[PDB]
């Protein structure tokens, strides 16, 4: 039974429910994600950012079925095109607008890869990606706010692929946690 969350504690303890067993809902988990009304006292201790690119935070460990994390970034701060290591991936907005591009898995053979379609992904939303959907890249375009936003993965994951968008090429990448419970961990 889905009720809404209350704050970001009450959020985890709900997800700790949800991913008591073997499988995933991902309605559900997108539902109870957006049901959650983006608190910044909250998370504050969390949105560490850093001048020069995107920064993750862990929030919770998920005792193993899950991680979960906010990312912050900064003004014109983005990612690669990237997939999510066959896991669940999602996103929610707490701060700010994003802007993520979906792509297609590139074939064998070097080509561009072209954008299959874009979205504006708005405060308090919470948007799903799994690479069956394809892969994506995520950027803040503002010039004036910053954004933040809290991830869910499942099972969790800390190296995926880089994809150049001139070739479809990739590249295996070690996502690194810049914080981890409120604590830098350089
Ligand atoms: N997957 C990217 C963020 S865009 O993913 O919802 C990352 O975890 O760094
Ligand atoms: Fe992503």
């Amino acid at each position: 039974e889905l009720l809404k969350p209350r704050t970001l504690a009450d959020l985890i303890r709900i997800l700790h429910e949800l991913f008591a067993g073997d499988e995933v809902n991902v309605e559900e988990v997108q539902a109870v994600l957006e049901a959650y009304e983006s608190n910044p006292a909250e998370w504050a201790l969390y949105a560490k950012f850093d001048q020069y690119r995107y920064t993750r935070n862990l929030v919770d460990q998920g005792n193993g079925k899950f991680n979960l994390m906010i990312l912050c970034w900064g003004e014109g701060h983005g990612s690669s095109i990237h997939d999510h290591t066959d896991s669940h991936c999602f996103l929610k907005l707490l701060q700010g607008n994003l802007k993520e591009t979906l792509f297609d898995w590139p074939d064998k053979k070097s080509n561009e890869m072209i954008k299959k379609s874009e979205r504006t992904l708005r405060e308090n939303q919470c948007a799903y990606i799994n690479d069956s959907i394809g892969l994506h890249r995520v950027e803040n375009v503002s010039h004036t706010e910053p954004a933040v936003s809290l991830h869910l993965y499942s099972p969790p994951f800390d190296t995926c692929h880089a994809f150049d968008q001139r070739t479809g090429h990739k590249n295996k990448v070690t996502m690194t946690f810049h914080s981890k419970f409120g604590i830098r961990t350089p």
